[PDB]
């Protein structure tokens, strides 16, 4: 069976990976190079090199190219994809597939070559059962990218000659998700490329974009290196930077994820064609605004939203409605909003058509639009971890958890933490040395 946990999830987030203990040691060594102009990682060994050469007066070429630094180990660095390997990336593509109004997804990706998203994007689509998916990875060159072909094989993914510069080719032409990972890859231009990416994006589709912000430690860090490859450096932006750029190509923000040292991941939507929204209160106990509801789906013949929103109970079910219904004909007009706070000191925001929380989330379009302690977010799945949990047990025996694999033996809780201690009959005692005898190696071995 696949495990998740159903948990809400803030559009926007900071300090993402604080918890990882990795990367904040990682942080701690580049910035130690760094200072005066050390470990198994890439990126402190390529710090070290530069360091290594000239204390002062460094050369851009060679600390451009250096063994074990012309591979694109790059991204396989702790700190570049952190934020990829983080839940981030999951709760993004979540929502992507989530505000689709087909079942079939068709996601193009750009600078796959470095980028190397291709690998890690479909696994995490396999737990969606009814999903279909068409990957296509896209490089300037095609000798970029020539290796690794059994990867992309073993998948569904397609190559492609797009480069991000040029206007994209219409085989792969209208397109739901697009993915980057500007981080390595670079961007010729910042604007040229998202103007032609947003032109190959379809209407209402996602621009998944990750990338190192500038004005950040690490970015300074980065930014003083690539000095060599100017396009690089075009990649690197500040935060304040790349919220203009999205404004300039009409292109509306609609998640954030920001790691504590400058990673950050930006979810982008194209707007789709504004129209006039329809408004049902879902709050009834009586369940009466069923009848109206299902009249303003009866006219399939309209296309205007259609928004379901409960503000009085945080007990509503209304995403379970919304979730059903989505697949029902009609369906793809349901957009839902629900405040549901789990503490009574928290506010309650006005989501009266007047009030400018309604507009921003009107302007997100985004299916579920729940509201938690002061947060957007919607709920979202995410597979838990594989390990069993384990607690301070005065009581616990051995138990083989696989039949026939010695390998499994493992300390187990036991019935015993319940016991009565007055019962003549019971005489609870404790063991100090326990025997093996024939019959025990026999059960195990199974």
């Amino acid at each position: 069976p696949i495990l998740e946990k159903f948990c809400f999830t803030p559009h926007t987030e900071e300090g993402c990976l604080s918890e990882r203990a990795a990367l904040q040691e990682e942080l701690q060594l580049c910035k130690g190079l760094v200072q005066a102009l050390p470990s198994q990682q890439e990126l402190p060994r390529l710090l070290s090199a530069a360091c290594r050469l000239q204390l002062n007066g460094n050369l851009q070429l060679e600390l451009a190219q250096v063994l074990a630094q012309e591979r694109p180990k790059l991204p396989e660095d702790p700190l570049l994809s952190g934020l990829l390997d983080s839940p981030a990336l999951k709760a993004c593509l979540d929502t992507a597939v989530e505000n689709m109004p087909s079942l079939k997804m068709k996601v193009v990706e750009v600078l796959a070559g470095h980028g190397h998203l291709y690998s890690r994007i479909p696994g995490l689509l396999s737990p969606h059962p009814l999903l279909q998916l068409s990957y296509t990875a896209t490089d300037r060159h095609p000798q970029a990218l020539e290796a690794a072909q059994a990867e992309l094989q073993q998948h569904d993914v397609a190559q492609g000659q797009w480069d991000p510069a040029d206007p994209a080719p219409s085989a792969l032409g209208s397109a739901d998700l697009l993915v980057c990972n500007c981080a390595v890859a670079a961007l010729g231009d910042p604007a040229s490329a998202l103007s032609n990416m947003v032109a190959a994006l379809r209407e209402g589709g996602f621009l998944l974009l990750h990338t190192l912000l500038r004005g950040h430690p690490l970015g300074d860090i980065v930014a003083f290196l690539t000095s060599t490859e100017p396009q690089y450096g075009q990649g690197i932006l500040s935060q304040d930077a790349w919220e203009s750029l999205f404004s300039r190509v009409s292109l509306r923000l609609v998640g954030l994820k920001k790691s504590f040292y400058g990673s950050t991941l930006f979810l982008c939507r194209r707007p789709t064609p504004q129209d006039s929204p329809i408004f049902l209160p879902v709050d009834d106990t009586s369940f009466r605004w069923v009848e109206s509801l299902k009249g303003i789906l009866a006219d399939e013949d309209s296309s205007r939203p259609v928004w379901l929103k409960a503000i009085n109970c945080a007990t509503s079910g209304v995403v379970g409605l919304v979730n059903c219904l989505r697949r029902e004909p009609g369906g793809n007009r349901l957009r839902c909003v629900l405040l549901s706070n789990l503490s009574s000191t928290s506010h309650v925001p006005e989501v009266d058509p007047g009030s400018a929380e309604l507009q921003k989330v009107l302007q997100g379009d985004l299916v579920m639009n729940v509201y938690r302690d002061g947060a957007w977010g919607a709920f979202r799945h995410f597979l838990l971890e594989e390990d069993k949990p384990e607690e301070p047990t005065a009581h616990a025996f051995v138990s083989t958890l696989t039949r026939g694999d010695l390998s499994s033996i493992r300390w187990v809780c036991s019935s015993l933490r319940h016991a009565q201690p007055t019962c003549p009959g019971a005489q609870l005692c404790t063991v100090y040395y326990a025997s093996l005898n024939f019959r025990d190696i026999m059960l195990a071995t199974g």
